[PDB]
Parts: C-alpha cells; sequence; structure tokens
C-alpha cells in the first residue's frame, strides 16, 4: 500500500483505488495502474521533473529502503500478478529489486523527488509506475 500526496491531489495504484477514491475522482489510466483522486488537506510530496535513471525506492515486505538504477519509462508484457492478468502495462520503468504485491504504492525517489510508485514484481525485478509526465499534478 501507499500513496503520493501532491498539492490536493493523492495518486494510488489503479487496482488499490477506495471507493472514496472513485467518487472524488480527478484522471485514472488501467494501463498504467494508476488513479489520482483530491484531497482536503494538502500534501508533502513533491514530484520529480527530469530523466533520472537512479533513486531510492520503499520495499514494505523488507520494511527497508533500496538504490536502485530503473530503465526509462516504456511499453511492457507484465506476467501475471495476483490483481492483475498478464497484460502490457505502460509508462513503466524496471528495476532489480524485490516486489510482491503488498509492496504497490511505496515511493521511488530520485534527487528531483518524486518519480512513481511501485506497480509491479516477480522474476526479480520490481517495477515502478511513473508520475513525472503528469504535469497538471504540480498545479490546479
Ligand atoms: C506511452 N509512453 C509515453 S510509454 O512511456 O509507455 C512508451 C511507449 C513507447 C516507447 N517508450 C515509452
Ligand atoms: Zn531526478
Amino acid at each position: 500500500s501507499g500513496a503520493i500526496y501532491v498539492g490536493n491531489y493523492r495518486v494510488v495504484n489503479r487496482h488499490l483505488a477506495t471507493h472514496n477514491d472513485w467518487a472524488n475522482l480527478v484522471w485514472e489510466d488501467s494501463s498504467r495502474d494508476l488513479l489520482v483522486s483530491s484531497t482536503t488537506a494538502q500534501g508533502c510530496d513533491t514530484i520529480a521533473r527530469c530523466d533520472c535513471q537512479t533513486g531510492v525506492y520503499y520495499c514494505s515486505s523488507r520494511r527497508k529502503h533500496y538504490p536502485v538504477s530503473f530503465s526509462k519509462p516504456s511499453l511492457i508484457f507484465v506476467e501475471a500478478s495476483e490483481y492483475y492478468p498478464a497484460r502490457y502495462q505502460s509508462h513503466l520503468m524496471l528495476a532489480v529489486g524485490h516486489s510482491e504485491p503488498g509492496d504497490c504504492g511505496g515511493i521511488l525517489r530520485c534527487q528531483h523527488g518524486v518519480v512513481g510508485i511501485v506497480s509491479t514484481g516477480g522474476n526479480g525485478l520490481v517495477g515502478f509506475a511513473d508520475v513525472r509526465d503528469l504535469l497538471w499534478l504540480d498545479e490546479e
């Protein structure tokens, strides 16, 4: 579990979005595993605006943050998990690391701020849903 809190926006994994998220929907994309809802209180996070390929992510199934190198966002085949069938996922970054289903929502960060959230795992990789292209998160 986990979210990004930027301005008056909550960014969550689409598959973990709540009824209240859907009732306060700003934007969602199944292909990216992302949903954004509106919040009453302003949040503490800053979104990265960059093309970094090094950062640190939180792994809840290890209670640990890990430094990783990751691929630039692309359109990648993902094998079946407990929460999605085998399918193509867009705007996905991969690194070598540990990721189980419950790790979804952990933050990946670089020197510029939040890069994305854990969205995939298995076979010794961790996959992150990028948010750095979503410039509208910084305003309005
Ligand atoms: C839609 N994209 C912006 S993406 O990140 O899924 C992508 C797709 C193809 C090549 N490189 C990146
Ligand atoms: Zn960066």
